[PDB]
């Protein structure tokens, strides 16, 4: 039998998924620690790595492998099912086995997903400081018209403060924040001006290294379903450009409060795919 994560319901992606779209033909990358290929709910097509002595298609952390199921875990009679599950999955390996990376090989991760013609880029990492390569290459994938969504932090509120680290914080990426199954901000979402939209982040059930499925809360989580929520957009109406599929998710999102606190809102996909 086959679980349905409360974040497919919540984010009405069932309901396109029923109407027949489920992000067919569109091309995801996941800038991750990779994924475990080999796991019987995932179909990765392809994928680089650009990490020292590890392949793309293993994953020895278990966060990108989490982050490739709620994008598209398969729709089938096992597992979990992903928000755009006939999506054609690309694992780019640019975090160690310990969760961490450099920025030339984020970058490079970056890059190859652009003139490999991705449609969407989830990158569920974050960093303090950013960097001018950095900043260019989303600038620039962002401009060829790709989709570029970051997990906008788990560093919680500070007084005013702003917490959204890079590569979030770029115009040209969409920073994700978390919510919980009740749809309440979780505690550990980042606030700040560039916060764009929010995401099921907390409790999210996907699957997991070596054959199984688990359990993880962050905005790690929370991002997937946006960049899943973007492939279904484009699985309906593949006329449109990066930043009308961008401004159809945060148009249509359902409000929730201060967009300190929760960007334009949680995002609603039969609305933005409408
Ligand atoms: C996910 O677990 C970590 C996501 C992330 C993104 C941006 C900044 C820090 C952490
Ligand atoms: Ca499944």
């Amino acid at each position: 039998a086959q679980t349905v994560p409360y974040g497919i319901p919540l984010i009405k992606a069932d309901k396109v998924q029923a109407q027949g779209f489920k992000g067919a033909n569109v091309k995801v990358a996941v800038l991750d620690t990779g994924i475990q290929a080999s796991h019987p709910d995932l179909n990765v097509v392809g994928g680089a790595s650009f990490v020292a002595g590890e392949a793309y298609n293993t994953d020895g952390n278990g966060h990108g492998t989490h982050v490739a199921g709620t994008v598209a875990a398969l729709d089938n009679t096992t597992g979990v099912l992903g928000v755009a599950p006939s999506v054609s999955l690309y694992a780019v390996k640019v975090l160690n086995s310990s969760g961490s990376g450099s920025y030339s090989g984020i970058v490079s991760g970056i890059e190859w997903a652009t003139t490999n013609g991705m449609d969407v880029i989830n990158m569920s990492l974050g960093g303090a400081s950013g960097s001018t390569a950095m900043k260019q290459a989303v600038d620039n994938a962002y401009a060829r018209g790709v989709v570029v969504v970051a997990a906008a932090g788990n560093s919680g509120n500070s007084g005013s403060t702003n917490t959204i680290g890079y590569p979030a914080k770029y115009d040209s990426v969409i920073a994700v924040g978390a919510v919980d199954s009740n749809s309440n901000r979780a505690s550990f979402s980042s606030v700040g001006a560039e916060l764009e939209v929010m995401a099921p982040g907390a409790g999210v059930y996907s699957t997991y290294p070596t054959n199984t499925y688990a359990t993880l809360n962050g905005t790690s989580m929370a991002s997937p379903h946006v960049a899943g929520a973007a492939a279904l957009i484009l699985s309906k109406h593949p006329n449109l450009s990066a930043s009308q599929v961008r401004n159809r998710l945060s148009s249509t999102a359902t409000y929730l409060g201060s967009s300190f606190y929760y960007g334009k809102g949680l995002i609603n996909v039969e609305a933005a795919a409408q």
